[PDB]
């Protein structure tokens, strides 16, 4: 198919001024706003938030 | 140009298989082996060396 609309092939790194390629915490090429929700719990809110910093959706750290 | 030939463009990342995609301890993709002398010193013997899991030519911690 063909190149990632984020990604800049002679580098292999985003564009220039763009800060990711995917990810639940991308969205056309920037990072989502730090406190998004990326993926909801069974249940005790411990939600799993954005870092605003990075792509993915990191667990919460207050789980065991 | 064109496409780094290290470069996955459908993810930015290398291609599957290979280490990297350029930097003074990155070779045809793969890290060169720890150890390997990346940068001489104008003269400690503090030369600078390749980690052999990171492309980049790190500043020797030794140094002030």
């Amino acid at each position: 198919n063909s190149v990632h609309p984020c990604c800049d092939p002679v580098i292999c790194e985003p564009r220039e001024g763009e800060h990711c390629i995917s990810g639940p915490c991308c969205e056309n090429c920037y990072f989502l706003n730090s406190g998004t929700i990326c993926k909801r719990a069974r249940g005790d809110g411990n939600q799993d938030y954005c870092t605003g910093i990075t792509p993915d959706c990191p667990r919460n750290r207050y789980n065991v």
